[PDB]
């Protein structure tokens, strides 16, 4: 099994063309950097798991974007799907108006870059990534298809992810929010371990 | 990396400390029942004990749905019994119900994807194994940040949902939450009924 | 540039889940032995010759099948897409209910085999395929994107070969039912270039 | 199987000796940028459905050459044979004299660069091929030995390619000069389909 | 340069379509086991120097046969365009009823195999080959385009392989039927070259 | 089965000790520009057929010299070798005195690259190869072991290609100086068959 | 992966994390040239034999530093590991403060180049080098894992071989300081042999 | 560099002509099963060191053999050479009385076997293997030429691995006879520590 | 530089066509089983210090077959040319009367397979080649061209193999019969060495 | 079966230690040029017909060096074992003191460029060059290891080359000084021919 995505290491680079506003546009990776960037693949349009997924970042995107993140969705679906599906009542499985670009990968390249493409069946599995303002990779939650994904999760994440990033102190399991963190040092360790202790 | 969501969890071996004692484990060992297997970097370090712990305290949580959880990192057997023999004070373990396997060879955590070869250790990969042996879930975490033991009894309780009704878990699916009958005018239940 | 597909050598076998009077259904190649099959690619569901292409044939497949003649279309979409486009409206550019299976070839082995994938766009151009009863590939008709085929000529190609097939004589071009043919040997051809010169 | 002809890339270059006005000069497919190409391959001089179709568009040329578009006929025969066969009797299954000329490749190289040379045969099937006054094919007709091609296909088809190059909207299935076209983006779409419907 | 014609080898073995008394034949160089064969190839059907060598051994055939020798051309031509030529006056350059059996090689794969192939022209040089009753090659003579064989020289050729074959001795330069011959022992050819000199 | 030697092509280089008028001289294809060459190979020195062929050549060498032709022999024995066998008697099987050189090829070097090499024997076959005064081979002659050459045929042979170097016009069969010739064109050509005929 | 560490050639370069008086150090082999270097490894931290060896090295540490000689040590465990355990108390089977860097070699990296990592195992074996000022090796001493190495003949080696650099005279079986030596030469070793016997 | 000696593994076999008791004699490494083998390597026959290992160890060979423990040497020179050298008193830089077998290994097959062969120098460098009486490689001492090996350490170091064979209690750094071993395990190894400490 | 002699294994095996008493024969190495044979090559029949070797040996037989030995002769003649200058008188350079076989290596298979064979002049050295009686090479001699080989050397040495197959005693520099020789053991050796000293 | 030795071409270089005036010095091949040189490798130090041969060239080196002509013996033993040979009695089976510089092959490398190498047993066998002035190898012997080498021969065979350069004649089977030589060619031979017979 391959793939580019590598934590730790710049996202693969990826462009083309999105539903952005009800309209065709093109989008890069690189129109994001200076913000975090939670980049998710869903299998397939009109289908069952992804529009929950699709609606519940949409319908929560301030939460990311008062944190300086943005959201973007990707399908090997074309963009006139994409934008028939929009069109679509959500009592009917559709999106309704969205605010997250849905982006079209027709070809599988962005799939395979990132490595969620399945070549059984055509799309790809639940895969989303968290990279960083600095365009590195710092996370990688990957779902088989019957179960959706979490945005209080992802959230939590990107929040660990920028507080890591601008205290340099490292964040316990369950960490959120005016959490503890631990110096990251066999001295300066023992202020977190002996207060929890 | 031999691991691939809906094809087997790869196969893997090892000498782990079980209830402070050296014993031969095997993925095998844990057919019949769902695995949480999650490698972690370095004993006697930071947020690895805290992930140990974290899941540890809570393990009959898991245990209560037919859920075990195993522990792996490229560190030697005698280091985690010293681990465990190191007060939580200090960073240490304490004692611990969750097998902690040794992967020194760093066999696993290759043929998991989750070795670093510029660091010699792993990031932290946790993945969510079912009763037959089938790799569903694959979470991997960058260094600094730890793991989440609520979402991971999230993913294993759907996992099992799924497992058993054949409805589709919708983002942030809890106990107690509506699913979706996977069929063009079957979703309509769900579709309809929530708008 | 590569195909499978090879005039006079049997059609490259296909199986998927085809869209079949609006319910999901497994469909394969050989299930068409014994009958002539038109098989053609369209590159995109919700777009605007494809539908054109779809309904043509669908409106008048009754003058294929009182011919022994069945018809399958297919394309890069998921059957979900195609039930979804079903469901559309004529005037929305959606096909309304259609007798005519829809295939989907989300990996692109089909459309490969067939040598119409485009590489650079993720769907196919406008390729069909005659088949005859036997499974044998009789002739192919390529399109680029901007122009749509033709139902009556298509008609014209499957009455020709099975004419063809059937008697000891060729078609000449242009011919339909009830034109001149030709005795293919030295000295019968004689009697059809006497006959009209 | 292999061929170097692929739709919407520049048609393979190929050059030889024609027959024209019943002389042997040497021809190249650069010859005819600025202009529309019909290049069609033929099987066998002194057969059967190739003179029909070599007389079928020789006797029409006109209906070409009205809209800056030329035709050449091509096969495996050698010149000398090309010019015996337009020294035949129409009545006796030769030419006579025409007006399009007669393509010599003897050495095989234009009919494999096309994909359309028979290696079990030793001559080509009934390859016709739609270049543009740019030099890109447009379209491929490929049909067995059996079935002589259309001239009013070819003609439908030449015209819709030159009307979407010109107009930018495209051509619904069976379109012919006068028929409605479609504007190719999701609203503009509805012009044609509400109207129809 | 390749080829599998080789002197005192076995002669490449060949089977194709062949005009003989005026109609279409399957023909193997096996059917001539038991009998000396001459065997050649001309470039061209409807051209210059080709028909009058076929000419030329058709009308002096019985000087083969009555040595237990029969003659069989080939060419790259179609059997339609052998029966054409054959039908053709020989005042306008065709061949008129002819005895002799035209073979054709549309594909090129008997003229590769002899050797005789030009890949540069799609045709053959003039290639003529003497394959005794036991299949076996004796000799090659090979002309370039502007020249004519000889049905003399093939004659005393022919003529001094069966005198071989069946007598101890060997034939001295320019031998014909009555001419001494030699010996080949370094004793016994001194009855040859003390009488001669 | 390979070979450098190639019809129409340039004869391939040789270079090597020839015994000219008793001595030991190095000589050169390259020698020959200007001038027709007819370079013949034969078996070996203190043999059979082979004395007759030298001698015939060199007994009339006259014609070809008066015709701007030049003659050579080559054998795989040494100069050392046909030094002896010229100083040998005729009436032994001798060359006597001699104009033609003859050629030493002890390496195989020069027989390999003009394809008559016999690999089980360790000498050549009888091959005989006319080239012009460019360097172009145009004719190859190669017999079994058993049967000689004709000094008449290669001047036939030679005449002909001369004339038609000079005339462009082409000789029929059997083509002798004052024989008639052909144009080669389609309507030049009827002058030749009408006048025959 | 071989082993590149060669006896009279350059030690394999290695660089890494080392703890150094209780705190992490990059260390490189480089850092010791000018001095002789006792460079080892051992299996595990908190196992049997190996911290009896670091500890005695390590006690007796003023022994290699008066002949100008520094030790470190080294295996596959992390710096946190090596930390911990000099941080456990001697009576636990701890090393207790340590004088000699604890270098590790997580990746194996070192252990490889050294040619003494075990595959089956994870870690190294007991291989220990002695390394000269010029950062030449000269020693290679490696145990299976159950017995432990000696510092006496560790010392004993790295005198010897700082005996021969200075003197050039070579050291015998068993040598110690204050011991006869040998002048490398036929006749010089004389005065060796004829002492000592 | 490689080599087939790897400790814990069977050590590589050998076999070849030894000098025995002064004879010449077939010597096996197998013939040393069931009992400990010191095997070592010397450079050169009349040279410097070598000659006082070899006498060191042969004059105390019963240290060795009252412990179950057999010792040979092995060097690049022929039979014929290490029975000259035995004959040549020690007081010359001979072997004089000797007891131990000098194996032959011109070939360089069996040093090569051992990692020992210097590919620049054609001789062996002072390579000495410890084999248990399992044939299992167990120790690897390798020095440099200028300085002799250690007959003590050897001996310690066969102890040493008796003893762990025998109890299965590990070796600190330094044992000896009588000195503290350890049970190597977490609990069982604090009998050990906390006694020392 | 390429062999398959190779002293003390089999001379590699031949066979070919040889003259011997003034008649062609087929010769085989094998013929020469249960006695020694001497086989030399020679470079070229009618050269100069070639039929002086021949005429040494020759001459001198009974002194090779009064010791069980025979002779053969080789060279890449024909057996042709070998016959003829065994017909030529000495006087003038011939072989004249003759005893030994002249073994004929047209194909150069024999002199390759011996090594002998000069690629840039297409003939031998001068290579002699002593086989035993089993079939075994014992001896290679290789001259440049321009110096022959000596009889008496030739002998001593079948004589010296001789010797020593039979005592296995070893014969010295210089040996002849009646000479001392040596019993190859450090003892024996004595019996020599002292007598001679 | 390789080698670097290739007579008329230039010596393989080679360079080693050698024993020179019971000292160790480094030789060249190079060394010699300016003079002819018998370079020859024996099998073993210590053994039986080796010293004979180096002791029989030796005790004769001014019939070398007075013909300018030097001697070099090689083996694959050590310079050490060289010089205690020479320091070793004749009548034990020594050198004693030498005159000829014994050069050291320890790696097989000289040995193996000259194709004297054993693979089987780790030395050569008898092998003898003769190198002429310029570096060019002139004559190979070898022989089997039983049968020891000759001098006078050597001598005969430098006398001969060195004449053979001086003079533009060739040396029959036999020669030596003061033998009738033979002028190499056709008629100037005839001057010796005729005189010997």
């Amino acid at each position: 099994h391959l793939s580019k995505a590598k934590i730790s290491k710049p996202a693969p680079y990826w462009e083309g063309t999105a539903v952005i506003d009800g309209e065709f546009k093109e989008l890069k990776l690189t129109d994001y950097r200076g913000k975090y960037l939670v980049f998710f693949f869903y299998p397939l349009d009109f289908t069952f798991v992804c529009p929950t997924e699709i609606i519940a970042f949409g319908d929560r995107l301030e939460e990311f974007r008062s944190i300086n993140t943005e959201v973007v969705a990707c399908s090997v679906d074309s963009q006139f799907e994409h934008l028939a599906w929009i069109n679509t009542p959500r009592r009917q499985g559709g999106l309704g108006p969205i605010r997250i670009p849905l982006l079209s990968d027709l070809t599988h390249q962005i799939s395979k870059d990132y490595g969620v493409y399945l070549e059984d069946s055509g799309h790809t599995l639940r895969g989303l990534f968290i990279i960083d303002d600095k365009g590195i990779l710092r996370q990688i939650t990957l779902n088989d298809l019957p179960v959706g994904r979490s945005v209080d999760e992802t959230l939590r994440l990107v929040q660990a992810f920028q507080y890591t990033d601008k205290h340099g102190e490292v964040c316990p399991a369950g960490w959120k929010p005016g959490s503890e963190t631990i110096i990251p040092d066999p001295a300066g360790k023992l202020k977190y371990f002996d207060k929890l202790n």
